[PDB]
Parts: C-alpha cells; structure tokens; sequence
C-alpha cells in the first residue's frame, strides 16, 4: 500500500483498480529478494481505458485557471515532504536505494515540482506582426494534449517527476508507464501524490506491464500528443522508431542518459575535483543529470587525481541499503550481469585496474579503470552502475575530442580554476548541460510540454 | 545546359563547382514534352562525404562571422533572388513543370522569406538564468546547429529549399542540399548559387545530387550533420526519421504538408470561400503552407458551396506551362501520373461522386473534384500531390472539428466563418500548427529549429 | 499593536523603535475620531537610518538563491492569509475600510505576493548577438538596489504590497513610507508580515512621518535609485519634479489613479453593465487598478442604463464600516471630507443633473451620482477619490473613444459590449494600459520595473580566447 | 542646400517650408567664422502644425505592413551611404568635425537604421495567462504616437537618427528639433533622407528655433507621446521637470569613466584612452573625460597615455584628429576649466595651444574625486587622471559622476573584470573593448486588454 491504497493497483479513469492481464508480476526487492507485492498487470484494453479517459479530462484540466492549476501542483510538493518518510522506505525496497539517495530523490522531486507550479502564470503566447493590411497574426501556447511518460528504474521518482509536473501544471493530461521493476516509485507514488493534491480524475494515471504485452503498444497509442522516455539509449531508439512508423507520429523527447564525462583540466583543483568525481560517480549514480561513468584526466595531473580519486572510493561503504551505505545492490539480475560482463570486457580490453570489490548478491562494489581508450567498450557504451573509467588526454583540445567520442545525452562536467576558458572548452563539448566547478530548466521543460498554436485572422 | 553562367550539371562541393564521380548518369526531363534537359554524372557516396566534410571546417569560421556582416550577405541573395528572376522562371517551367505564373509567386515567396531570414543574425540571443545555489551563475548560449543537412522536395523546390537553406545560413550554420532527383538545378544548383553569389564563404553552402536510396541514406545516416530538415512524402520522411534514429542520432524536422483542411461553416462569406478554395486547391498545390487537399462544408450550406466550387474550378486553364494565362501544369513524372491515376480510380470504387473531371493526357492531369466524401476514405486521409479535390459535408460544428482533426499530417489549415471571434476559437480545436481565417513563414519557430541551446553552469 | 509588535514603532535597521522626531502623530479612526494610537514619527534622521541600512543589506539579500527568496515570499502570503481577522479589524479602523472590503483587499494583497513569489526564477538576463570579432555580449537582469516604496490611504495593504512584494522577491530592498492617516495598515503590517516571512533585517524597513518634515528628503535621498508613488496625480507631480532635480540619479514609478473611464457601448448587456458599473464605482474605489469615476454610454442605450444603475445603487448599504453588509464606509479625514463636500456642489454649480445623493453624516459619505455631464466639467476631468460618480452622454461609438480619452490619467479602463471582436479593436483606441471588456496584477510589468538591465560587453583578445 | 531642397527651410506637414518666427540664425562655420547659411526660425505656431500635422499622419503609418515600413527605413539606410560625400561636408562645415570623424558618424548612422530596419518584424505583443474562469489576455505592443526628438550639436547626424530610425520603424510620428547650431547635420539631414526613403507626409519633421522661443513649447506640448532628449545633464533636467503629462528619455552624457585594473595591459589600454578621449569626442557612448588607475601602473600608464596623445595631429584635412569646438559659449567654458583645474592642483601633465575656437589636447594628473575636472560633464579634450590606492578605490572613484551611460575597464582577468564590471552603476560597461531590443521597448507601449467572454 501507500498513502492509502494498494500500490498494486492502476489508477484509470481516476479509479485505483485492477490490472484485467493474464500476467501477474512480482516485484522484488533487490536487496534480500524478498516478494515485496505481486500485481494483475495491465492489458492493452487497460491502456487504452487509461489513454481515452485523459484525453476526455484534459480540456477542462487545460481551461482550469492559472493560479489554480499551480496550487495543485504547489500542493503535491507539499505532499512529498508530507510522505517523506513512506516514499524513502519504498525507494529502499523497490529501487534498491539508499537511505541517503532516497532522501535526495525526494528533495529533487520537490524541486522540480516547487518550480513546475510557477509554470501556469509563465506560458505565454505571443501576437506577431502582420505583413498583410488587415491580418492579425496570434501565436496561443497551449498544452500538446496527453502525454505519455515512460520512467525508468535509476531514480524511478526523480526522472518520473521531471516530466509529470511540468507536464500536467501546463494543462496536459498524463498517463505513466513505468519500468518493470519499480512500477510503484517510477507510477504509482508520483500518481497517487498529484490525485492527493487535486489533480482531476483521469488527468493523471498509471498503467504498469510487461513490456512484451503493453510496451509498443503505448507508444504506438493514437490519443498521446507527446511521448516522453526515459532510459537506455537502444530502448529509447526503438521508443522513436515506434513514435514515427504507424501511429500516427507524435513528438517523442528522449531522455537518454549514456556515458557522462568528467573533464578535469590542468589547472583544476585536483582537490576538490577528486571529491567532486566521487560523488558524481556514485553518491548520484542512476541519475542521468548528475552522474558521470567515466573521467578524462589531463596528463599533467593524472597520476595526481587517479591517486586522490582512488583512495576517496575505497571509502565508499557499500552494503544494506537501508542503512550509512552510499551504494546498494543493482535492480535486476540481468542488470548484474551486464555489469558482470563489462568489468571482465575491460580487463580483456586491456584495461588496468585500480579499484575492484567483491561482488555479492546484487551488491555489486566500486570498480575504477586507469588506462582506458576511447575505443574501449568501457568508455563508448553506456554504464548504468557503479563502474568507472579513467582516460588520460595529453593535450586540452584531446579532452573535447575524449568528452564528445562517447554519446550520452544529459550533463557533463568539467573542473578548472580558470572560469574564463574553461567556460570557452564547455561550448566545446556536445551536451545541452555543461557544469563548471561543481539540473533542471524550467524554460526547456514549459516548452517541451507545450505546442505553439498560430492563428492567422484576416479581417 | 546552364544557370547564372554556371554548368547546371555539376555540384558544389567545397566552395567548388565540380562534376559528379559515381558512374550513375542522371537525366533530367521537362515533365511536359519529356525533352530533355541536361545529363548530370551523379554524386556518388565518397562526394557527399567531402561536402559535409568541407562544409563543417568552414562553419566555425561562418558562425564567428559579425551579426551585421552575415545579415547582409542573406540581404543581398535576396536581391539575387530578384536580378535572376527572369531566369529562374524558365528553370521553374522547365524542370519542375511550373506554370509561369506559379513560378513568379515562388519567387516572391523564396525572396520573402531570405530576407526574413536577414534579419536573424541580430534575433538569435541566449539567457542568463537565475541560480539557485550560492555563487553558481548559470549561461545558455544560443548557437548554431553546426552542419545541417537539407533535402528539398520537387513540388516547390526553390521556395521550400529556401525556407530552410536561408535561415540555417543566417544563424551561423553551414548547410549541405540534397534535392529531389527530379529538380536537381531548382531545388540545389540555383538556392546553393544564390547565397554563393551572394557571398557565404565556399563549403558554407554545398549541393549534391544523387541517384536515391543509398546515396539517400549516406546522406541522412552521415556523422557530420546534427540536423536533417526534409520537406516532402510522409513514407519518405518516415524514413528519414527511421535512418536519423539508427544506422548516430540527429534532431530531425519533417515538413510533411498531408492533407490539409479547408473548412466552411455556416456562417461563412460561401462566395468567397468558394474563389478560395480554388486558389488554395489548384493555383498553389504543391505549396505545402498554402495549399488544401479536402473541404469540409457545413450542410447547411453544402450544396451552395459545392455548385458555387464546382463553377469556379471549372475555369481554371490547365495546359501548357509556358503559357501566361495556365494555372494548372503537368504532374512531376510517369510514376506520380500512376498515384494521381489510381487514387481517382479509388475514390470511385470507395463511394465517392464525380463533380469535377477532365482528360488526363501527357503528365497533364485536370482538375478533379468529388463530393459525398467520408474521413474513412483514402482520398481525405491520405498525401494527394495533385489536383484532386474531396468535399465532405459536416452535419454539425463539432462534427467539422472531427473531420478537420481525421487525417495524419498537416502543417496548415483554413476556416471560414464571419462570425470572427467564434471561428478563432473553432480553429484552436485543429491540431495544426498554422489556421488561416477568412483569406506564411515563422521567424521565430525557425530561429529556435536551426540553433541549439547550451546550459552552461559556473562556480 | 500587531502581531507581537506595537503598530505605533518603526521598523528600521531590522528593529522596531521608537520614532526620534519631536513632532507627535495621533491615530483618528475615521468613523467616530477615536485615538486609535499616539506615536512619535521618524524624523529625517530616522529616513537617513533606514536607507543606509537597507543600503548595506541590499545585496546579501540579492545574492540569496532564488528558491529561498521565492519561499520566503510565498509565506508572506501565506501569513498574510493567517492574520487576516487581524488585518481585516485594522482595515475597518484605521483606513476606515468595511468588513467585506478590507477581506477582498487582504485576498488581493495575497494573490499578489503568492504572484511575485514566482519572480525570483523568472528574473533572466541575455546574451545579445555580437558584431565586432571576439566581442561577447552579456546584459545582466540585476535588482534596482533600494527602493523607497511611499503607499496611499486608499487600499493601504493592497497598493503597498502591489509594489513591495515583487521588489523583494526580485532582489531589492524596500523602505515604506506610508500614509499620514494609514501609517499601520500601509507600511506596519506590510513590514512586519514579511519579517515574520524571513526577510533579513534592513532589507524591510517602514519609516512613518509627516510628509511636512520628512516627505521630500525621502524623494530625494541619495540612496534609494526607484521611487514608488501611488496616490493624487499633483502631489505625484510633485514626487516625479523632486526625483528629477535632488539626487541625481533614481527613477520613479507613478501609479496614478485619476478618472478611469467605464465605457458601455452601443451593444453592451446594459443589465450586466450596470451591475459591473455599481460595483466598480464603490465597492472598489480607492483601488487604483479596479474602480471607475466616470461611466459613458451612447445615446441609444443611454437612459435605459441610467435607469437600472441608479437603481442598483440605490439599494447599496452604506452606514457602519464594522457591519458585514455595508460597502460604503467613511473617508479618511476632513480635508478629503470638505474636498468631496466642495465637489458635489461644483457640479450642481455648472448644470449637472442629480441621480443619487444621500446625507452626509459625520465623514460618512453616501453615494453621489450625477448625469448630464460634459468632458469640460471639473467633476468628468479630475480625479475624484470619493463615492461620486457620473455619467455622460455619447452621440456614438466615436464620441464614445473620445470622451474615454479626455481624461489624463489611463491607468484602467472597463467598456462593455457583447461584440467581442470589435469591442478589442474599439478598446485599442483608449489611452490606458489596461481595458477590460464585459469585466488585474501583470507580474511580466511588475519585474521590469524592479529591475535594471546592465550591459557589459566584453572583448577577448587572442591571448584569452580559445580554440579559436 | 542639401540634397535637392532648401537646406534653411522647416519640413512641416510633409513640406519644407520657411519659418514664421520673426528671428533669424545666421549658422556660423565654427572653423572659420564663415556663414554657411540663414534661416528665419521657427515659431510657437510652426511647432503646432508641425505635431498636429503628424498626429493625423501616425495611424496610417503604424498601420502600414511591417516588411513595407521595413524597406523604407532600409532604404534611408542606402540614400544615406549615397548621399555621404555631401553630407560629410555639412558635418564637417557647420559640426566642425573633421573629415575622418565625419565619415564615420556616417557608417555609424547607417548601422543604427539599418539594425532599426528589422523592428517592424521584432515588434511582437503577447498572450498573458488568465486567472478568471473564460477571461482571455492579450498584451499588443503599438506604436506610442508622436515623438518629439531633441538631438546635439555633438554628432548630430548619429545621434538624431539614433532615436529617429528606430521611432519611424517601429510606427511612430517624429518631430526633430534640432541644437540651435546644428540645425541641418542635427534636423534637416535626418529629415530629408527619411522623405526620400518612402516615409508618408508628416510622419517625419524638422523644426528649427530659438531655444527661448521654442524650447519650452515643444516639450510641454500635449501631442507627443514621448520626448527623446540628448544633451548637456542640467538642460535633460529641466525637459524631465517640463514634462511633468508624457514620458521622456534622457540621453545624459556626463563624465564616463575609464578605469584602468592592476592587471590590465597598461600599453594597449593607454592607447584606447587616447582614442576613447579625442578621436569620440562628440560620441556620449564612446567618450571617456577621466582615466582612474591603480598605483602599481600608475606611472606606467601616464607616460605611454601622455606620449599617445602628444602624437595626435590637429578639418577638412585627412589627417586632423581633433576640429574646432561648436562656439564661443563652449570654448569659454574649456578655458575656464582649465583654469580652476590648476588652481585647484592638479598638474598640466599635457597642454596645447588654442589657435581659435580650436583647443588642442588636455591631460592633466595627481586629480582627486572632488575637483570639478573630473565631476562636471566635460564636453571638451580634457582628461583627467586620477590615482586609485587599490580596486575598491576604483569602484568609489568610477561611480564619483551623477551622469554615466557608458563606461571602460582594462584588466586581463576577463573574469574579475567582468564582476567588476557590474559594480559600476551604468547601463553599459566595456572591457578591454546601440541596443536594438531597447530601442523597441523605448519607442512602444504595451496595451493589456483583457476579455472576459
């Protein structure tokens, strides 16, 4: 259960209610294996229940007035502090997360959404100049419509949060679609907190299965306007195949965490940046915003930083996640052994190793590479666990090479007590988000979750 | 065979006029006497290699250049636009089977819309947002895209290579053009020479045509461009998008003018309606911003709609290009002859009524009218790309709401109502990007598609 | 007193003290002349304090990240909705405010602060285009510094915080110099209620005086670079002269609410208009934003409005401020008494014709109407700050955007008409920053004019410009 | 004559005309005492007609199709570089600017219009958020009316066109009074290329007077909408106080300052002081009368900035860097600054001659912040060189002036520089080193009308 229904449920048509599939899944807990629930999954009838009853709710949502709107949403920030404490537990037994991450998670739920309720008095369209005697050219913002998020397992409240808050104080309606494994804290927590703070029944709902049965089939929907996603580059592509090849095409944003670079510059404060790469490495793992699976050293300061760097991660506990542990057991089985496979592919690829753990379980400890080339499947391919890289760059202009040889989408970083050029390397490196010495973007976010209506009226 | 002096046949690469290497020989058709134009040697894949190649050393260059001194280089090619037009009509007739007249609109709307485009260079701006922790200034630069990479379609190849090609260039991008295999010189060799004529440095601007599918897919598949901007086909731009997601990711716009709405509704000035919708539907097919493929009427005026339509398309001089009095002109090619053939062939067989229909000889195909048309039906549902007109009756206003909202695509869309206040509001119900009441380029939209915007975090 | 704090202090370096002028104010509650409070009032000395302080604690202030500057704003109003009972008491006693007034004025004031309390993470800067190789331009969004924030007697609370709210939250620190006759309800509750929402001390000040002694210096001292007036347009006048030619350097922002015009058109729903013009002409005066002095109509449906108009305000209860019923309450003090008393005759004295007028007892002012006015008579030109309203003749909808804009004062402007798209195009022609159609706080304006943009442009030689 | 017409006459109700006024000027050559020219002044009543006329004008004008006022404000942009010999004598005749600071105020105008010319498109208004259940918002941005511009005698073709260029575009009716001894370079020029640029009857005018006829009249007056003023700081003050019912914006040049960091290529910026002090003389933006140092290069920077403008040659040359001052009413003020400039201590680092009303360069040194050489607006060549104890002193000293609208920092830190930068209170700020989207704001107002349907 939580905050007063059975987290095994869906809620459709603002009803919390019974999966009508033949499935029946059982989520585990990845730490001790222990059955935390088993649920009758959704079907395809489900979805459809769930898309068509938005898309019936979302005008009057949409016509709601602006102050209104933003104190529902202020509401449910409120709400999250409110169930705190129910919503880390179930990040520990769900999610597999720490006492300490959860805890995070949580803060940064309640900051995107603490920004997300100023939204409704901040979308505005615009009247354009008319070339034509007569014309008067008008540009509405309005909402896309339904859109359909897709969270996944690493930060299950966090990345679901990121896009149902901006997206619902706009006027959309949404329908969640979380991932196998966290289906309550990637859909029904976040679900369950906008119904507790007002938002009207069928705005905002719920839909878990397996991905066989349902997973194209949510994508592929005819009612959604917008397709958000968030997880593994080769599952987000094929989101956007499906997004463009029969639905018809929609917009689809990709979220696609990959493998983040954490560029540390001669002069940087090798100090600082040790710290800095070590929480971004593994205190924030899991977060496609934060985390980084991979630092590029300048050569100068290699031997120095690969040294600090080092002995800051032997000091990592790793163990119960419901403990003071810093890093918990992966989410699935399967998700052990890629990992499993990488470290071995690395060793095989000729990698050096500088920091390995035991592996027990899923708990799966800190594990650091010196000597890495960009070519390695270590480097290029995304991690997604507590696996880190460590690429030596004899020159500055090979460290933008280094930091763009890998896709990932999100954030990169980069330390150098020169503010001034290091600003300058940044725009040299291929990542919308570039972070100096050290999110989420309100602007970004309204107009992704808005389209741009223009009204030519000839009088 | 020639343009502006230059051989009409080669291809600009590297601020270079050269001849094509792949073995494949292209020949290029008047589509109304099958007369031959000129024989141009292909691009083969090693070419359009070169061009992205060259084209993305000069666009840091290109992208440093001043505001102003960019500016006035897009100014002056609209000029150009103007002191060739003489020439670029006969190109128009000539490959494309423009009318004459219809040539001498898209000429009008290339030049307006580059000189639009002049003014961006001094429109493009980033923010400077707030921080929310201490001493962290957050920038985001607005820049360019880098390398993008245009196809442009064969209908109105001049003017909608432009629409991207100009305002790309002005905001600090480099582009290469890939035009349909039926306009090579219209919609590539004329817009590339243009802006060359006007000044953008060589490799800022390039052209490369190919024989299709492979050369098609290197094109789009490439790891240089980070934008692919394509006007055309929906199976086409299905494709493009599929390529753009496998086989390394890029933003991808797809311009896919569908079937697009004209609709009348009960309080409509029925006359006026009537003269436009035969502009719409005949004197600018093709024009995927102007033109309308479907009318939907409400019953209450359905009959005095259709005779009033009926009357006016049928004095509409189709024939001969070159002609100044023609409206209607021959059809692109043998195969686009065969879908315009079978889909009229279909409408009967669907239920459709004939109310407007001549003889097709030639690639000459007159303008064809049906009514007692249903959404369900292919003729309302799906691209035309021809003089093929559809008329269904809406029994009620919601009702018009649906059929407007029936088909897939749809960049624009029209409504006709006298009451003005009321059809602003109707129109908001179409989920179309453009409605034009009671009678079209967005500068802004543009800006935001063909520069990227880069979050730069310090502390 | 008001929670916790005695109402007659000032606030001032983040303390509430005793003025140090010699000259003694007497609190009069409008409605009977009770001492509502005796207090000492700040003298030039206690302004220079103010300012200085605010001066030094201004960019801490500024610096405070944007969430935390947005919280603290958002509990403002939130204790603003905590003491309302409080408040609302205040209003009626002090102002002269009614029951039901002084709550709608309180849920104005929230909704406004509730509203800036979403400007810190809206506040952005640019990165404009550059022209000259290697040279970047950057312009800043920054605060103003300090802003001297000087609020009316009409809506105290409201118009206080219209301008308080939004140049805290933006990054400014303000010093309040309210009304002679409102020194609590227009600076000691505003200034208080955000201290207890967790403004740093210095960053809100309230200093109260006679305008005699301290009036100008407050205008023209050198720290604050942003007046914010609301009241008559003369003494605005004034205000706009002494920041001009005193210290330098300090813009100024005047509200001023003189005539705001109500426009009923040719095809308005002159039922519903008139109910609107009823109550924009008296439960509403004395908001800036919202109230009407003057209402047009043309001729076709002139007499027909006339009509049912005086009759809603016929039946509007005027009498005790304390009653939950009344909406027309006494007004502030004797002079503006003897300045409506001087208006109501000035109009009979130039041909007006009477519609309404009741008693006058004890500064409790009954509804006045008067029709057959004309454009040139001091009652249709002037402001009025009372409850006396009139309504003139329009030969048509031309006529009608013509005598709308014989006023000098737009700052509102109502018009009615159930022809939507034309009453758009008709409301385009009046000189006001604002009209509304058949029946109001722009936080987009308010963070415009709180601000300051600075642009600094920076070249970068080849030394320190890179790879380039 | 200029361009065709009469170069004495008024244009009024889109026709140049002679004036009413029972005075008449006679434009003096500041070089040589010559006379370029006469023309009977301008009257009370000119001045009304002149505003009436453009008020029945402007509608039509705003309503004009953008891309349409578009080319023609571009198109001023062309006649203007076509019209450039001609007009670089009148500048360099009747302003006294040399050839060489002519034909770039001239560039310099021809950027202004032309950035001016993509206005009509950048105008656009907005749809606000609504709180009241079916009340819709829309926010236009129009056009504010008439615009009475008051331009300079120093760069008065850039500076009048300016405020000119970007009020036409943008839809606005414009008034050009003109500094009584610039009135063609200030007023008729500006005027004239705007006319045969496409721009309707009585959408642009010149009106030349005596500033005691005139002067007042054409600030209180009821039409326009907006006064644009650019000028000496005491005379903005009284247009603020006149118009106070319209808006007015007060280009105040005073002393801008250039402060000189620690750390900041004390060679290449000594040779930016000197540019910065003569070759911009008459330019409120790009104009220094001061240069604060830090001790450490204190010495340094003086003898490379003394050496600089030692080197400076001094109209009508190519050479010339420096012309004559505007008249005698000027020149006086220069001396008898000079003057209580040493009486007050300060050290005649640098002094030339005064051949006429040309004045050569002035530096002097070891001046503190309350001396009136470095507080007055100056208006002349001459510098002032004051020593800062550190940065902090910097800030103080640079914020010393009432007027700034623009000001300089030399560092090598682009970081600090910039921090520093933004502790200057001055709308811009150059380092190591015309707002278009301002401009719009400042020739616009914005209608909100809401509606509740």
């Amino acid at each position: 259960t939580f905050a007063g229904i059975d987290a095994t449920k869906h809620l459709i048509g603002g009803q919390w209610v019974e999966g009508n599939s033949d499935r029946i899944s059982t989520n585990i807990n990845p730490y001790d294996d222990s059955v935390i629930a088993e649920s009758k999954q959704a079907s395809i009838a489900d979805v459809d229940a769930a898309y068509e009853a938005a898309k019936k709710a979302q005008a009057e949502w949409a016509a709601t007035p602006a102050a209104e709107r933003s104190a529902i949403i202020y509401r449910a920030a409120e709400l999250l502090e409110e169930h705190r404490e129910e919503i880390v537990e179930w990040l520990i037994k769900e999610s597999g997360s720490t006492r300490s991450k959860a805890n995070l998670e949580i803060t940064l739920a309640g900051n995107i959404t603490k920004e997300s309720a100023s939204f409704p008095g901040r979308v505005h369209g615009r009247i354009s100049p008319s070339n034509t005697p007569g014309k008067e050219n008008r540009v509405y913002r309005v909402a896309k419509g339904v859109v359909g998020v897709i969270s996944p397992w690493n930060f299950p409240l966090n990345l679901s949060i990121r896009s149902v808050a901006p997206a619902l104080a706009v006027g959309n309606a949404v329908v969640i679609k979380p991932a196998s494994d966290t289906p309550v804290t990637g859909g029904v927590i976040p679900a369950r907190i906008f119904e507790e703070a007002g938002v009207p029944a069928g705005v905002i709902s719920t839909v878990a299965g397996a991905g066989s049965e349902i997973g194209d089939h949510f994508v592929t929907h005819a009612v959604p306007k917008l397709i958000s996603f968030t997880g593994s580059t080769p599952v987000g592509r094929r989101v956007g195949e499906l997004a463009i090849n029969g639905g018809p095409m929609k917009t689809v944003a990709l979220e696609l965490g990959g493998n983040a670079p954490f560029v540390v510059l001669a002069d940087a404060d090798i100090d600082a940046a040790a710290q800095a790469a070590a929480v971004g490495a593994f205190l924030h793992q899991g977060q496609i915003c934060m985390s980084i699976n991979r630092v590029i050293v300048d050569a100068a300061v290699h031997d120095e930083f690969l040294e600090k760097f080092v002995e800051a991660v032997k000091n990592i506990p790793t163990g119960d996640p419901s403990a003071g542990t810093l890093v918990g057991p992966v989410i699935n089985d399967s998700q052990l052994s890629g990992l499993k496979e990488k470290i071995e592919l690395a060793k095989k690829e000729g990698a050096t190793v500088q920091v390995e753990g035991p592996i027990e379980g899923r708990l799966v400890h800190p594990h650091v590479f010196s000597d890495v080339t960009s070519d390695m499947e270590i480097a290029r391919e995304e991690i997604f666990g507590p696996l880190i890289s460590v690429l030596k760059a004899d020159d500055e202009a090979h460290a933008a090479e280094l930091a763009n040889a890998s896709d990932f989408g999100l954030s990169a970083a980069v330390w150098s007590k020169d503010i001034d050029r290091a600003a300058q390397f940044a725009l040299q490196i291929d990542s919308g988000m570039v972070h100096i010495n050290d999110r989420f973007n309100g602007d970004w976010a309204i107009e992704e979750f808005t389209t741009d209506r223009w009204i030519g009226i000839k009088r």
